[PDB]
């Protein structure tokens, strides 16, 4: 259980699992956008590939949020950008100052905090968010979406 | 207080208004995202002005989730679309049945039912999301976005 052996893992089994290894806690609408983010066949639930994929980005944030955090727990505001630095997954991949600025508005809580399962949340959403764009841009500067792509992209995630 | 009267209220305050009057909870994460759809001067909290738009939008969602639920707090899955129907935000608004099911699949418990907060957010993003490409797209066929505009939009919502 929580190995995901040919079986799979659904959003609500996924946060009892998250919960109890890494923990603040994981929402159950926060784990349903982990798993949207991790789907290669998409049918609401993680399979061992997608589940690998998953847990190695979530062994690679722990080590992120032990790395850069003021004290157990406590992750700085002002110290997102060194988060973003030491996560492998992200290489390629420069945000502007404002863009910064505004996931920090995003993810931190009102003392300038953010905790670990936001963290997480930002950057998985940051690569797939960057992926997507780069992977479908035809010259590396702008991005053309239909609408059906554009709503998919954007509301399934 | 949860009045707005020349102030501000940020997501933590935000998340425990909505849990005292409408309830299962909001999530904080929801909560930000919440902020981050409604807000207009874009600083992390929600003006008068910003909490009125959200709030006409709860009070519409409430009347949706007690005319389409099975029983008090109970909405199907597969009742999702008359939701969609009797609310009138998203008026001209189609999504395909393949977008329903990403969406039914990531508003969704395990079960069939969909939450009042996880309708709240679907409901608001999918109009946010939804209007951004009417408003932006030159033809009402595709839509062109500049790397920065496109993760400008996609992370802070
Ligand atoms: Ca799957
Ligand atoms: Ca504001």
């Amino acid at each position: 259980s929580g190995l995901v052996p040919g079986s799979d893992i659904d959003a609500t089994q996924l946060q009892g699992l998250l919960n109890q290894e890494l923990l603040d806690m994981f929402s159950l609408d926060e784990c349903r956008s982990l798993v949207a983010l991790m789907e290669l066949k998409v049918n609401g639930r993680l399979d061992q590939e997608e589940f690998a994929r998953l847990w190695k980005r979530l062994v690679h944030y722990q080590h992120v949020f032990q790395k850069v955090q003021t004290s157990p727990g406590v992750l700085l505001s002002s110290d997102l950008w060194k988060a973003i630095e030491n996560t492998d997954f992200l290489r390629g991949i420069f945000i502007s100052r404002e863009l910064l600025h505004l996931v920090t508005l995003r993810y931190s809580d009102s003392v300038g905090r953010v905790s670990f399962p936001s963290l997480v949340c930002f950057l998985m959403r940051l690569e797939a968010m960057a992926k997507t764009f780069r992977n479908l841009s035809k010259d590396g500067k702008g991005l053309y979406l239909t609408e059906m792509e554009w709503m998919s992209l954007v509301m399934y995630n």
